[PDB]
């Protein structure tokens, strides 16, 4: 009663919804992109406040903290886990929802930008792109993710050879601390903004906006999608690309796509097609890349063009809020360092990948700049030695139906422990996998001990400087989750 009564006082009373109110429902459901958790079955919110203006974000802050209800913040809404608007067990939290500070101020001739977290990352880089078609920024390949949890868990895609992550790029921010404190870089000091580029949502305060450095790009990038049965040689072909592609020039990407007993190389080249085909004749010959595979385009084209094939529906593609697309999805992720011998390829494409709830599977190489990077240089910790990610993407579309697929994640998670990265077994905190552990929470303070469980996977070396951190700027635990940092204080 007086957490709403606080808010009603210091925000717009349209900014706020409780369950009662009529818009409730659709304002929780616009942003949540898994069928999973968006049933009745979930908890929900006792209340959403959707901020316009920073001093909404701060009252509700301080709202929170004197009436001691907790605020799960969202973005984007594409938490693999839907953290940002459910909890696991019955509790009483709001959700901050910054849908509605969205906007993206470039400067082209500095090559800077602020970006409100509500943004999704396709409206950044279609800013981006109506600034100068030869600017870009690396983050992810989904357009309709939020900037907010993209750039706080790290963010990366089809440039992070050439660039590394997103929150490696970031040059400032404007954060509401714990204590509904407005920060930036200089104010927050060296370890909260270390802490709050790369080490996860939610748990070093809700980030209103970010500045990045936008990096250049050439006018012409090319695109090839060439795919190969296994009787087209896949396996001897991708088991040639593990070694070759963390190794290639920063200016070439080959990630892999696989769904069955066929793989699909997937290149974004900084460059044309008459510099890219004697460099892959060069390079990787195994694939049998000619000129007539090349796809040049723009930058910004190449967005729409690697997420959806699309080519022709560039505004459609990066400007979208419909929240169409809603999967019922389950996700998991790893790293590795060393080859895989030919025999595990074999059983992937040919077994695992034909299972009854058998995903997808997404191989990232890196090398390059983002192994470039120390690991304790950002939270972000794989980098050197790391040859490539892998991303288990469940996708199915029917209730009651869940059993198979997450019975094949779980199955092919153990098949491949052997040959992934162990003690720990490091997973990306952006494919947010509540399996690997979730926290116990002990006099309303989440423990230490829980959260290094998973905290050493996602962060490895780096998890005891992030809950240090944590301890410092948020000791009473106020901005957490299930599977966020716990403070270690003295
Ligand atoms: C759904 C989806 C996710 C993808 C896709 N492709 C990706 C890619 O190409 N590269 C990536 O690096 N990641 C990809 N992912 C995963 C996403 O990056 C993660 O799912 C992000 O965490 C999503 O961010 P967002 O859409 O903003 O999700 P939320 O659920 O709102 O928040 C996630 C997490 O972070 C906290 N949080 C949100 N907002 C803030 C702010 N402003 N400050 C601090 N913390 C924040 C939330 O509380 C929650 O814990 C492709 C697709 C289709
Ligand atoms: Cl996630
Ligand atoms: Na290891
Ligand atoms: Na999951």
């Amino acid at each position: 009663e007086d957490f709403l009564g606080c808010l009603v006082k210091e925000i717009p009373p349209r900014l706020l919804y409780a369950k009662s109110s009529p818009a409730y429902p659709s304002v929780l459901g616009q942003t949540i992109r898994n069928s999973r958790w968006s049933s009745p079955d979930n908890v929900k919110p006792l209340y959403i406040i959707t901020p316009t203006q920073v001093s909404h974000i701060q009252s509700a802050v301080v709202c929170g903290r004197r009436h001691t209800v907790r605020i799960r913040v969202r973005s984007g809404g594409h938490d693999y886990e839907g953290l940002s608007y459910r909890s696991l067990q019955p509790e009483t939290f709001a959700v901050v929802d910054l849908n509605k500070m969205r906007a993206v101020w470039v400067d082209g001739k500095a090559r800077t930008a602020w970006v409100d977290s509500g943004a999704q990352l396709g409206e950044l880089y279609y800013a981006i792109y109506k600034a100068s078609p030869t600017l870009a920024f690396p983050a992810g390949v989904c357009p309709t993710i939020g900037v907010g949890g993209n750039f706080a868990g790290g963010g990366f895609g089809m440039l992070l050879r050439k660039y590394g992550i997103a929150a490696e790029n970031v040059i400032d921010v404007k954060l509401v601390d714990a204590n509904g404190k407005l920060h930036d870089k200089k104010s927050m000091g060296d370890d909260h903004f270390w802490a709050v580029r790369g080490g996860g949502g939610e748990s070093f305060g809700i980030v209103v906006a970010w500045q990045v450095k936008l990096l250049p790009v050439p006018p012409t990038v090319t695109i090839f999608k060439i795919s190969k049965t296994v009787s087209e040689g896949a396996v001897d072909i991708i088991n040639k690309w593990q070694v070759v592609a963390p190794q290639l020039p920063a200016d070439l990407m080959i990630r892999i796509i696989a769904q069955g007993p066929k793989a699909t190389f997937e290149a974004m080249y900084l460059g044309t097609c008459k510099t890219l085909t004697p460099l892959m004749s060069s390079k990787f010959p195994e694939l049998g890349m000619n000129p007539s595979h090349c796809n040049e385009m723009s930058w910004i084209q190449s967005i729409p063009f690697v997420h959806l094939g699309h080519r022709d529906a560039l505004e459609d593609d990066l400007l979208n809020r419909q929240n169409s697309f809603k999967p019922f999805a389950e996700y998991k992720s790893d790293y590795v360092y060393q080859p895989f011998p030919k025999t595990v390829w074999e059983q992937i494409l040919n077994t695992w990948l034909v299972k009854p709830g058998a995903g997808i599977m997404i191989f990232d190489p890196y090398g390059a700049t983002i192994s470039a990077t120390p690991e304790s240089a950002t939270p972000f910790p794989h980098r050197k030695g790391v040859l490539f990610n892998i991303q288990y993407v469940n996708y199915w579309f029917a209730p009651g139906a869940a059993a198979a697929p997450l019975s094949w994640s779980k199955d092919i998670y153990n098949y491949m422990e052997p040959y992934v990265s162990k003690n720990p077994r490091q997973a990306y905190a952006n494919y947010r996998d509540i399996d690997l552990g979730r926290n116990e929470v002990v006099n309303d303070v989440s423990t230490y001990a829980s959260g290094k469980v998973w905290g050493q996977k996602y962060f490895k070396g780096n998890f005891e400087r992030l809950a240090i951190t944590k301890g410092k700027v948020d000791p009473t635990d106020y901005f957490r989750n299930e599977q966020s940092i716990p403070p270690l204080i003295k």
